[PDB]
């Protein structure tokens, strides 16, 4: 298959975390002397189908702000997904721990711009991401941000993907139509992206603070939305609000979102 490699080609270095879809390691791809991230699957389990689903999809994708697949090991346990190493880890912990004088307003714009660029790409390729949130974005040197892409679905025929009944979603990031009917689309991602913008603007606060999960849907029904975070530019909140339109069709495209952030980033850098 050519994405296939010898498991003996990697040496494991440190556990970084995991559970999960599988546990995650810092590793070294020996013949390139290259630090890499390795997702692992101990034995066969029920979650093996999950695994190669990710693997398959990640091969179909290439973008500067999408985590680059390097190789896979899928002939027998253990199982390896191998990606580039995102040095600073996830964006949520990053925002929370950063030096805000360094990671300032111009930088937050840069990060929104980078993410929206990735999502514009997925929009065109007819992909949806099932879990857009700060925790699923990764950070490298110099405020480089990439969206993690193990949880992607290709739209094979049409507009909306339907998740299996009984599926649990991260309530606070999830579009109304997704919570209600289990339907995901690129416009559901646009909604989630709105939440992501709020996380970025607040340096990683939890969305709908103190609000009871079980009541979020009802609130959204009655046009309750999160308020403008402190220091968030009015235009940025306007976009947030556009992302959170009740009708999917009323929400902007990622092409529009990216264009808008590109413009704001150019002006901020001037
Ligand atoms: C390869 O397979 C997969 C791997 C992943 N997950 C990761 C990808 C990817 N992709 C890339 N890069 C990662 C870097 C990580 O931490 C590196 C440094 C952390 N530190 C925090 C403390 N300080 C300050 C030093 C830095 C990390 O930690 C858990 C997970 C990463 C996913 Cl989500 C899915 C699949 Cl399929």
């Amino acid at each position: 298959d050519k994405w296939e490699m010898e498991r003996t080609d990697i040496t494991m270095k440190h556990k970084l975390g995991g559970g999960q879809y599988g546990e995650v390691y810092e590793g070294v791809w020996k013949k390139y002397s290259l630090t890499v991230a390795v997702k692992t699957l101990k034995e066969d389990t029920m979650e093996v189908e999950e695994f190669l689903k990710e693997a398959a999809v990640m091969k179909e994708i290439k973008h500067p702000n999408l985590v680059q697949l390097l190789g896979v090991c899928t002939r027998e346990p253990p199982f390896y997904i191998i990606t580039e190493f995102m040095t600073y880890g996830n964006l949520l912990d990053y925002l929370r721990e950063c030096n805000r004088q360094e990671v300032n307003a111009v930088v937050l714009l840069y990060m929104a711009t980078q993410i929206s660029s990735a999502m514009e790409y997925l929009e065109k390729k007819n992909f949806i991401h099932r879990d857009l949130a700060a925790r699923n974005c990764l950070v490298g040197e110099n405020h480089l941000v990439k969206v993690a892409d193990f949880g992607l679905s290709r739209l094979m025929t049409g507009d909306t993907y339907t998740a299996h009944a009984g599926a649990k979603f991260p309530i606070k990031w999830t579009a109304p139509e997704s919570l209600a009917y289990n339907k995901f689309s690129i416009k559901s991602d646009v909604w989630a992206f709105g939440v992501l913008l709020w996380e970025i603007a607040t340096y990683g606060m939890s969305p709908y603070p103190g609000i009871d999960l079980s009541q979020v849907y009802e609130l959204l029904e009655k046009d309750y939305r999160m308020e403008r975070p402190e220091g968030c530019p009015e235009k940025v909140y306007e976009l947030m609000r556009a992302c959170w339109q009740w009708n999917p069709s009323d929400r902007p495209s990622f092409a529009e979102i990216h264009q808008a952030f590109e413009t704001m980033f150019q002006e901020s850098s001037i």
